[PDB]
This record gives structure tokens, C-alpha cells and sequence, in this order.
């Protein structure tokens, strides 16, 4: 099926997911001089104090940490959003080299990686219903640059050896995702899509201006994961990012001057 290689990557996806060429696809380049400050945008409310992590999983395209979303334990509100969005999972996209790996870009600049915290609108009852709605999901995107280590990331990095190949999972309870955020919650926002198939146009994107720093040793451990399942020819999980898509009839708004 679909992937990130030459024969199944982003340029092929439209043949099975024709919405790949749609009117509100993600990611996009964020042109900082064209984004407009919107004084009506409220501060984001990230309420992760009661988060309950469950498992960490290599899904063949990234690794993800999943959460109990059966109650309002870890929620995102405010910002551009109406109502309450529950945290379902987080995952990353990264490169083979430090100069590439992010999905969104800022004035064409690519970061080494990008963290996505995926939330769904509780008014739709479950995530499967939410992905069929134009305001069903909210993804909080955070850029990673290489510099000093991120201490809140280390517990993730230390377990990646146990989920090297596609399909492997491990217990990952008591993880606090608040340790993955930067200091500032200043953000850009625009309406978009999932960045992997099915590419559904159901996402309010919230992309933080301030990157987090991670160490070279931390990102190197991302790059030792495998796209393949156990026993298959080893293909390193690197460059699992979709490039920027046409902005079309959309305006990116900034929460800050
Ligand atoms: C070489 C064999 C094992 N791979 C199976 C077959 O080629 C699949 O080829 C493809 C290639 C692209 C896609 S899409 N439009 O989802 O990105 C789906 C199947
Ligand atoms: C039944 C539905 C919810 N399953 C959806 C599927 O797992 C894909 O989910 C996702 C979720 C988030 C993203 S991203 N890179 O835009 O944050 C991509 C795919
Ligand atoms: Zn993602």
C-alpha cells in the first residue's frame, strides 16, 4: 500500500485517495509575512494534567503514543476552536538529515522533525465520526530543531528499541505529554487535512511558532526505526514526511504580532 518510497510515496497517493489534490490539503508552507495577526483569536488552552497514556506503537509509517480518550482527561480548547477536543495520540515525522523532516515549513525552512498531537471534537462522539466532519479534528504541530536535549522526550527515545519494526507495541503508561511543549503557545492556524491517507479534510491546524530543541542522540534514535516488519529487508524509517501542498483559497492566521 501507500508509504514514503519512490514507488508508493506522496506523488502516488492521489490514485487511491483523490482528495490528495483537494482544496484544503496539508501540510503547507507558512509565509510569515503573509500570515495575518487576528486579534479575535483567543489563547490556546492545553489541559493535559490528567492525561492517561496507554501504548507506544510502530505503525509502519511513524511511531505513536496512544491515550485514553473515553473522558475529558487531556483536552485542547480555545484558540480558533469551538468546543472540546480530546487527545487521542501523538506521533512524529522526521528526516534522514537535520535539514529536512518537518511537514509544515516556515518561509520555506524545513525543521529536523515535527510532532503532531492529534485531538478530536467531542461533539461527534468518536474519532471515526469526527474524521468525516470539516471541524472534526485539531492537530497541534510542534517543530523540532537539533540542539540541546529535550528531557521530556527521553522516556520515548529509550523505549524505541522495543518497537523497531512495523506492528510492534509496548506498554507506555504514565507518560506526561506536557514535557514535549515549548515555553510559548503563540501559534499559526489554518483549515487543512490529515497529512497521510485517507488525507481527510477534517483538521483545524494549530502550529506553534517556537520549536523545541532535541539532541542529535535523540533524533538519531528515531532514525534507527524500521518501516518494514520483522524478518523483511531492513528499510530505515526516515523521511516520513509529506511535502508542502498548495495553499489555494486559504488564509493563515497568527495569534501574535
Ligand atoms: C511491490 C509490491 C509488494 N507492492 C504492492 C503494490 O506494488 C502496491 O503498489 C502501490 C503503489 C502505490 C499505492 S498508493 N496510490 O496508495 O500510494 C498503492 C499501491
Ligand atoms: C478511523 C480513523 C480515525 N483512522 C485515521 C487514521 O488512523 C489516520 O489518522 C491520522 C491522524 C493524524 C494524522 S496527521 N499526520 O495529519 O497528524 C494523519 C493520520
Ligand atoms: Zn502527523
Amino acid at each position: 500500500h501507500w508509504g514514503y518510497g519512490k514507488h508508493n510515496g506522496p506523488e502516488h497517493w492521489h490514485k487511491d485517495f483523490p482528495i490528495a489534490k483537494g482544496e484544503r490539503q496539508s501540510p503547507v508552507d507558512i509565509d510569515t509575512h503573509t500570515a495575518k495577526y487576528d486579534p479575535s483569536l483567543k489563547p490556546l488552552s492545553v489541559s493535559y494534567d490528567q492525561a492517561t497514556s496507554l501504548r507506544i506503537l510502530n505503525n509502519g509509517h511513524s511511531f505513536q503514543v496512544t491515550f485514553d480518550d473515553s473522558q475529558d482527561k487531556a483536552v485542547l480548547k480555545g484558540g480558533p476552536l469551538d468546543g472540546t477536543y480530546r487527545l487521542l495520540q501523538f506521533h512524529f515525522h522526521w528526516g534522514s538529515l537535520d535539514g529536512q523532516g518537518s511537514e509544515h515549513t516556515v518561509d520555506k525552512k524545513k525543521y529536523a522533525a515535527e510532532l503532531h498531537l492529534v485531538h478530536w471534537n467531542t461533539k461527534y462522539g468518536d474519532v471515526g465520526k469526527a474524521v468525516q466532519q470539516p471541524d472534526g479534528l485539531a492537530v497541534l504541530g510542534i517543530f523540532l530543531k537539533v540542539g540541546s536535549a529535550k528531557p521530556g522526550l527521553q522516556k520515548v527515545v529509550d523505549v524505541l528499541d522495543s518497537i523497531k519494526t512495523e506492528g510492534k507495541s509496548a506498554d507506555f503508561t504514565n507518560f506526561d505529554p506536557r514535557g514535549l511543549l515549548p515555553e510559548s503557545l503563540d501559534y499559526w492556524t489554518y483549515p487543512g487535512s490529515l497529512t497521510t491517507p485517507p488525507l481527510a479534510e477534517c483538521v483545524t491546524w494549530i502550529v506553534l511558532k517556537e520549536p523545541i530543541s532535541v539532541s542529535s542522540e535523540q533524533v538519531l534514535k528515531f532514525r534507527k526505526l524500521n518501516f518494514n516488519g520483522e524478518g523483511e529487508p531492513e528499510e530505515l524509517m526516515v523521511d516520513n514526511w509529506r511535502p508542502a501542498q498548495p495553499l489555494k483559497n486559504r488564509q493563515i492566521k497568527a495569534s501574535f504580532k
